[PDB]
């Protein structure tokens, strides 16, 4: 069925578009992560300063 | 089909639910990001601090 | 009809394998928030060593 079958493939377009958000999510939150635990390192070298 | 219309727009509702949470998910991800960015200002103006 | 029945049942897949990731998402953007919001503690305590 035409319309049937248009909403499904309608479907999977849509759900591929969303896989591809999931990854470059996936990958600024893993982005996130790194920048933070940077500036744990910066944080405790400034604490490694004061009782040093 | 009956059973198998309903699945599908069974189906379009759950993938549409989907792009709800993505919506959201990219929002405080965005707000994570700025939150921390602010706590790097406020550890750099301690380093310059120190060694000013 | 099989191939129009396979690809809905190959797309509730997909769908369901994509809840699972928000699930998993949704918690480590949890985490992220509570390993930052304790940096801010550390922060905030040297910030109330110098000016104390």
């Amino acid at each position: 069925s035409k319309s049937l079958v248009d909403t499904v493939y309608a479907l999977k377009d849509e759900v591929q578009e969303l896989r591809q958000d999931n990854k470059k999510m996936k990958k600024s939150l893993e982005e996130e992560q790194r920048a933070r635990k940077d500036l744990e390192k910066l944080v405790r070298k400034v604490l490694k300063n004061m009782n040093d």
